[PDB]
DNA sequence: GCGATCAGCG
DNA sequence: ACGCTGATCGCA
């Protein structure tokens, strides 16, 4: 029902200087995954190509790699990386329908061309799931069915670029797509393909020492409970704690007794078993997620892990990291942080370099709220978290422990993002009236933040959405809901999203500027990871000193705010040492 | 499959 | 009853 040439060879008219291109990779993880077909729509017609013929044709390969041949695509990073795993470079991507749909409305959850097309009443294309099936039924359909699906996706991309660009323009988002998200997409593709090298000998050695310690703690838990049970099981654990041992019930879930860490540490006065259960879970978490889980995804011949950075997923414009998640490698407790010793540079005599923003969201907040006192604090390069810990725990800078700081940190963000006196009192183990008086005192010192919180909720009610500094957008229909709890969660999204999303915009601009500066300087250094406000690189040890000056400066200058941006940086032999 | 839990980011 | 995530596990 849609006309196309199922081509047997590449022709010159398939190589126009403007085209919609589909390079189809059906596997969710596209690393080293099969490319199952190719479609090209341009002014000359619609074309399907088998990949074993198109990807071995030197004129088609050249066309893919020529940046003056412009391509419109959907999820160009997936295609670019799958092509890198074929040894082929994709350049010239000038429109990405996925990133355009994400910028227009991240809540759509647009995961395929059909979902994006539906935003503009375009429906001459099927959802990927209807073509490929789900789960155990997932299959590449017969070639005629595949070819038409890929042609229809390309035809849709060809027709939808113009209306998506016009809405982006109206939203002040067209430069955000073309100068930020699309260049970032090529950078993420390089980081993912490069991967991170893992010391599997040390990982396996740690896992075996962990397996020993796990058994020891397990037996002492049984001995302390006077019986054995599935410590990982909520029912049995609840029975032991709150029926056999008759500990107080401080919280319930919809399922039954809550056993979360906040509850367990409140039960530490009552029974020593609860601290062994915490230690057990922590060791089990390291074993299952960060030892076994990492060894499961290491590519054995290179010892590399290749994460996927999802760029069109979070509602605030942050990235996320999948399979493995390299954005939540342990750091806070010493036992877990040692896992970062397994993350090593990918060449001999290279080093890991890490740089990160300090208190980025509070600085963003100070800029956006124009709060005089918060701006003055950052002009003094004050460490708000430490000073806040001094106030909470009535101690001096010398006496503020890491645990007191990271808890002061949760209070600092908690307050600006709508924590209640109840919530604060539970977190600080203080009374509820002390928590309420603390909160009003902090708003006395920072009335411009309080103003910003009120103004931004009212702006979300009037406009229907909130925006970030670089014009990222988030619709909040629940903000006018009659339901109190629904409306409350939406109000706290209105307070939080412009701040967190602006901090995401800044690190993204920093990554783009860093790549251009690294090229300008002809350095071999390259990005490996982003962790929200941190960039991890590797480089020859001979570049470390230049990077100590280049990277912080690129990050500090990514944008110009009413307060300065502060970057810390470290390097070393492993990711562990780059702190 | 989902909710609870916990690892990270602020 | 601060916000944004992803992986693992048991299943009340
Ligand atoms: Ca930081």
């Amino acid at each position: 029902k849609m006309a196309f040439t199922l081509a047997d060879r590449v022709t010159e008219e398939m190589l126009a200087d403007k085209a919609a291109l589909v390079v189809e990779v059906v596997e969710e993880n596209y690393h080293d995954a099969p490319i199952v077909g190719i479609a090209v729509v341009n002014e000359h017609g619609r074309f399907f190509l088998r990949p074993e013929t198109a990807l071995a044709d030197p004129q088609f390969v050249a066309w893919l790699g020529d940046e003056t041949k412009k391509k419109s695509m959907f999820d160009s990073k997936r295609a670019a990386v799958a092509l890198k795993w074929k040894g082929i470079e994709l350049c010239g991507v000038s429109f990405d329908l996925l990133l355009a749909a994400y910028l227009l409305d991240p809540a759509q959850g647009v995961d395929d061309v059909a979902a994006a097309a539906k935003m503009k009443q375009y429906e001459a294309v099927r959802p990927d799931e209807a073509v490929y099936g789900k789960g155990a039924k997932r299959a590449v359909p017969d070639e005629p069915v595949l070819a038409e699906h890929l042609v229809r996706k390309a035809a849709a991309i060809w027709e939808l670029e113009r209306p998506f660009l016009d809405e982006l323009r109206r939203n002040e988002q067209d430069r955000l797509l073309v100068e930020l998200e699309q260049p970032l997409s090529s950078i993420l593709a390089e980081m993912e393909f490069a991967g991170v090298k893992v010391d599997t000998k040390r990982l396996e050695q740690m896992g075996k020492e962990l397996a020993e310690q796990l058994g020891t703690v397990e037996q002492r838990i049984y001995e302390l409970a006077g019986q054995e049970f599935n410590i990982n099981s909520p029912k049995q654990l609840g029975v032991i704690l709150f029926e056999k041992l008759q500990l107080p019930v401080l919280k319930k879930t919809k399922t039954g007794y809550s056993t979360s860490a906040d509850v367990l540490e409140k039960l530490a006065p009552y029974h020593e078993i609860v601290e062994n259960i915490l230690h057990y879970r922590q060791l089990g978490k390291l074993q299952s997620t960060y030892i076994e889980g990492l060894l499961k995804v290491v590519r054995p011949a290179t010892k590399k892990v290749h994460t996927i950075f999802n760029q069109a997923l979070t509602q605030t414009g942050r990235l996320s990291s999948t399979e493995p998640n390299l954005q939540n490698i342990p750091i806070r407790l010493e036992e877990g942080r040692k896992i970062r010793q397994a993350f090593v540079p990918s060449e001999s005599d290279w080093l890991i370099f890490a740089a990160d923003y300090s208190q980025i969201e509070l600085r963003v907040l100070a800029h956006i709220a124009e709060d005089d006192n918060l701006m003055e604090a950052f002009r003094r390069d004050l460490d708000i978290h430490t000073k806040t810990a001094m106030d909470i725990f009535q101690v001096s800078e010398d006496e503020v422990t890491p645990n007191m700081r990271r808890q002061a940190k949760a209070v600092n963000y908690g307050i600006v993002y709508g924590i209640s006196d109840y919530g604060l009192a539970q977190n600080l183990n203080i009374s509820r009236k002390e928590a309420a008086e603390f909160i009003e005192r902090y708003f006395e010192s920072f009335p411009g933040v309080k103003r910003y919180m009120e103004n931004i909720v009212q702006e979300a009610k009037q406009k229907g959405y909130v925006t970030t500094l670089l014009h990222r957008r988030r619709y909040l229909p629940d903000i006018t809901s009659r339901n109190f709890n629904v409306r409350s969660f939406a109000e706290r999204m209105a307070m939080n999203t412009p701040i967190q999303g602006s901090a995401a915009d800044i690190i993204k601009k920093a990554m783009i500027d860093l790549n251009a500066r690294l090229k300008e300087e002809r350095l071999q250094a390259h990005l490996l990871l982003q962790v929200h406000d941190e960039l991890i690189l590797e480089a020859p040890k001979e570049e470390m000193e230049r990077l100590c000056r280049l990277v912080p400066e690129v990050m500090e200058q990514a944008v110009t705010l009413r307060v300065p941006l502060k970057v810390d940086y470290h390097y070393g032999s492993t990711w562990y040492d780059a702190k």
